[PDB]
């Protein structure tokens, strides 16, 4: 019978009261609900006893199952009898917000539970909340650890949290599971279209600078990605640089939203592969214009399969030749020249340097059929 003697804390009530150390929570609630009025204004599970802090993030909730003394109190001590719900604001899939009224002493988990029950989701292990804005003064990131509480977090009641589901995907090629083999598939994709081996058009540059930008800062934030935050030089092939490609950059990174950076590498990786420039070996040569002095440059793309005349400012194929149409082909030091007999009225012939390198790559695709 050594009591603790604790000033209880309700609305603009203090009582002090007398427990045994002993004393379990979910008691100490029961025996200030016999006491005060004010105590009574709603269900004992929408109140609990709390200790606050200058610091709203160090306020603890105590659990009902655990003594008084397990909390280190003494003599003089606060206790709030105080209301655990609280408002949260959650964006649906739809982009509409709903608030709902949650339980504040409950983990991220716990409230992800109750929402998807409330919304008909089947299964809440599929989704999970982030965060709006991310403080970057506070250790506040834009991921949530789902085993700790809102207030802990410092989500404050007029921040809203997304509701997002988990990314999966995977086929021969790619696997969102095995972020390793990923990551050499998304650093080989890159490392070719940022330096001109896989020849893309300026819009396209744009489009995987945004996933770039969303893999190397996470989601856009307008507040830090201004104008030259971005070293253009790191982020586009070379030729594109002196275009104004930031805004358009910003827009792509933008409209990737709140996406994890394995499904960025992983649209990253599809979307490089689904180009027909893909897997190309391109050349960059020059075409001679009849009774002019000038040349139009141009890229020559070979593959095992055939030949391709591609744009070297858009990028476009503007002709394309199955390697089984090649009748003859032939190089010099300044030139090189195709010959696709019936298949086309005149060679095809233009002015490399590496007109030996082309002829040596044709000549190993052509020697498997036939």
């Amino acid at each position: 019978m050594v009591a603790l003697s604790l000033k209880i804390s309700i609305g603009n009530v203090v009582k002090t009261m007398q427990f045994e150390p002993s004393t379990m929570v979910y008691d100490a609630c029961r025996m200030i609900r016999e006491r005060i009025p004010e105590a009574l204004a709603g269900p004992p599970n929408d109140f609990g006893l709390f200790l606050s802090d200058d610091d709203p993030k160090k306020g603890i909730w105590l659990e009902a199952g655990k003594a008084l003394d397990y909390y280190m109190l003494r003599n003089g001590d606060t206790m709030e009898y105080r209301k655990k719900q609280r408002p949260l604001k959650i964006r649906m899939l739809d982009g509409t917000v709903k608030t709902i009224m949650v339980d504040d002493s409950k983990t991220v988990t716990d409230m992800l539970m109750t929402i998807c029950a409330r919304i008909g989701i089947t299964n809440h292990d599929e989704y999970s909340l982030v965060r709006e804005l991310m403080e970057e003064k506070k250790d506040e990131l834009n991921w949530l650890d789902h085993g700790r509480t809102l207030r802990e977090q410092g989500v404050e009641e007029h921040e809203t949290l997304l509701l997002r589901r988990k990314f999966f995907y995977s086929d021969q090629n790619v696997d969102s599971r095995d972020p390793v083999q990923l990551n050499l598939l998304y650093v080989q994709a890159r490392d070719d279209i940022l330096n001109g081996s896989h020849p893309v058009s300026f819009d396209k540059a744009c489009e995987f600078a945004g996933f770039q930008c969303q893999i190397q800062f996470g989601p856009h934030n307008e507040q830090k990605h201004k104008a030259g935050f971005l070293d253009l030089k790191d982020f586009l092939p070379k030729e594109y640089v002196k275009q104004k490609g930031e805004r358009k950059i910003f827009q792509a990174h933008k409209n990737c939203g709140q996406m994890s950076e394995i499904e960025a590498k992983v649209r990253y990786v599809k979307l490089a592969r689904s180009l027909k420039t893909y897997g190309v070996s391109f050349f960059l040569v020059k075409e001679k214009m009849k009774g002019k002095n000038k040349l139009v440059p141009r890229l020559l793309g070979i593959t095992k399969e055939c030949v391709m005349r591609v744009d070297e400012k858009t990028k476009e194929v503007i002709q394309e030749w199955s390697l089984t149409n090649i009748k003859r082909w032939a190089a010099s030091p300044k030139s090189f020249t195709l010959d696709f007999g019936d298949y086309q009225d005149g060679y095809y012939s233009v002015q490399t340097t590496e007109g030996e390198q082309i002829a040596q790559l044709i000549a190993g695709y052509i020697d498997i059929i036939l």
